[PDB]
């Protein structure tokens, strides 16, 4: 909506506080214009017909339980947009400052978020597996790169570019997470995951076998499920890129770590520049090489390490 940009604030998911960017207009709307051709955030009033209504509120202040969940899709999409712009040179998920709007109160008890093709769409959760999920900054980073690889590689959502799909957004969501420095880790979802249990998480990047997901090729999942396993197969994936950034020993192959800016250097040149949408995980392989030797050169320890890791997953 045409109005004058202004600034709220309110209170997120997990009950801090933050400044948000909105619009005035007889109401305050949730509409962000100092980043890209604007964030715009929704209410979907418990229901699935999106987007849903651009939010308004009277007063400019998100205080109420009901607000909390539109707070952080907002403000976490910005921490996104500045992650990409900042660090990558890269305008909004299409590169062009692309509008980038959100829906909440999706459904009701709807313990899962995504993007759908043109917008991010989060629920509420069921109080017991899930509160609101755009409460997790890695959630929110995830599923807004997920339109990041559909503008970019388009990797197929199935089988192994599907999972290498999934883990660009699990990578990305992390790294959006240590971005913004509040109570960064290599877990997904953990802030917005089972309320009555401590210290666990939907996925581990460290550890994927922690909550059963593969962590060696020779232990990827072959069926029908899950698109394939685009969530499962992803823990592969995900371990190599750990490895890549924080280094260790995994089945008995050592890995020189080269820290979390050049793993991300690494993919997002993969991801831009040298993936397609039926790439495989031996593809990405490759990618990821041939990105490591664009930005540091063959002989260098970053080439080194990416071979290092890919071989401790068993991905050749
Ligand atoms: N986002 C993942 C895990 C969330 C599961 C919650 N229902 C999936 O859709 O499979
Ligand atoms: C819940 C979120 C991280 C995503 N839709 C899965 O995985
Ligand atoms: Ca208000
Ligand atoms: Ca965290
Ligand atoms: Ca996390
Ligand atoms: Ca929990
Ligand atoms: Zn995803």
């Amino acid at each position: 909506i045409t109005g004058t940009s202004t600034v709220g604030v309110g209170r997120g998911v997990l009950g801090d506080q933050k400044n948000i960017n909105t619009t005035y207009s007889t109401y305050y709307y949730l509409q962000d214009n100092t980043r890209g051709d604007g964030i715009f955030t929704y209410d979907a009033k418990y229901r699935t017909t999106l987007p849903g209504s651009l939010w308004a509120d009277a007063d400019n202040q998100f205080f109420a339980s009901y607000d909390a969940p539109a707070v952080d899709a907002h403000y976490y999409a910005g921490v996104t947009y500045d992650y990409y712009k900042n660090v990558h040179n890269r305008l909004s998920y299409d590169g062009n400052n692309a509008a980038i709007r959100s829906s909440v109160h999706y459904s009701q008890g709807y313990n899962n978020a995504f993007w759908n093709g043109s917008e991010m769409v989060y629920g509420d959760g069921d109080g017991q597996t899930f509160i609101p999920l755009s409460g997790g900054i890695d959630v929110v980073a995830h599923e807004l790169t997920h339109a990041v690889t559909d503008y970019t590689a388009g990797l197929i959502y199935q089988n192994e570019s599907g999972a290498i799909n999934e883990a660009i957004s699990d990578i990305f969501g992390t790294l959006v997470e240590f971005y913004a420095n509040k109570n960064p880790d290599w877990e997904i979802g953990e802030d917005v995951y089972t309320p009555g249990i401590s210290g666990d998480s939907l996925r581990s990047m460290s550890d994927p076998a922690k909550y059963g997901d593969p962590d060696h090729y020779s232990k990827r999942y072959t069926g029908t499920q899950d698109n394939g396993g685009v969530h499962i197969n992803s823990g592969i994936i995900n371990k190599a890129a750990y490895l890549i950034s924080q280094g260790g020993t995994h089945y008995g192959v050592s890995v020189v770590g080269i820290g979390r800016d050049k793993l991300g250097k690494i993919f997002y040149r993969a991801l831009t520049q040298y993936l397609t949408p039926t790439s495989n995980f031996s593809q990405l392989r490759a990618a990821a090489v041939q990105s490591a030797t664009d930005l540091y050169g063959s002989t260098s320890q970053e080439v080194a390490s990416v071979k290092q890791a890919f071989d401790a997953v068993g991905v050749k």
